RNA sequence: GGCCGGCAUGGUCCCAGCCUCCUCUGGCGCCGGCUGGGCAACACCAUUGCACUCCGGUGGCGAAUGGGAC
């Protein structure tokens, strides 16, 4: 359900229909408050559909990010959002 | 998107209209067969999925007009 703040917040359970590139810019438009965002990484596959990544540089705004985005309309879809499983290859590559 | 066959139609331009997964001298008479490339768009089904490798599948072409100048 839940697993230790990463640096990296993994949501999931958005709009499908919504393309790519658009979905991408939408979120850093409502998420450009928190903190620095390195990277947004949004898929259109099988299985990887649904569900994105937000990179964030320091914890305390993926920290903040989560517990004020948590369950917020976004294309008519509540947003639900986690931490990441693992460190994403841009924090990796940090220390 | 490419080929074939049966039939019907005097023919060349002009205005506007109309069609579609497949360029807006593109195509737009009926009926019947053969077959390809791609899911990029549009649709629909499946999928509630932890990634850093791009990657589910299917339908649609079974489409579309009159009038005029000679
Ligand atoms: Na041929
Ligand atoms: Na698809």
């Amino acid at each position: 359900p839940e697993t230790r703040p990463n640096h990296t917040i993994y949501i999931n359970n958005l709009n499908e229909k919504i393309k790519k590139d658009e979905l991408k810019k939408s979120l850093h438009a409502i998420f450009s408050r928190f903190g620095q965002i390195l990277d947004i990484l949004v898929s259109r596959s099988l299985k990887m559909r649904g569900q994105a990544f937000v990179i964030f540089k320091e914890v305390s705004s993926a920290t903040n990010a989560l517990r004020s985005m948590q369950g917020f309309p976004f294309y008519d879809k509540p947003m639900r959002i986690q931490y990441a499983k693992t460190d994403s290859d841009i924090i990796a590559k940090m220390k």
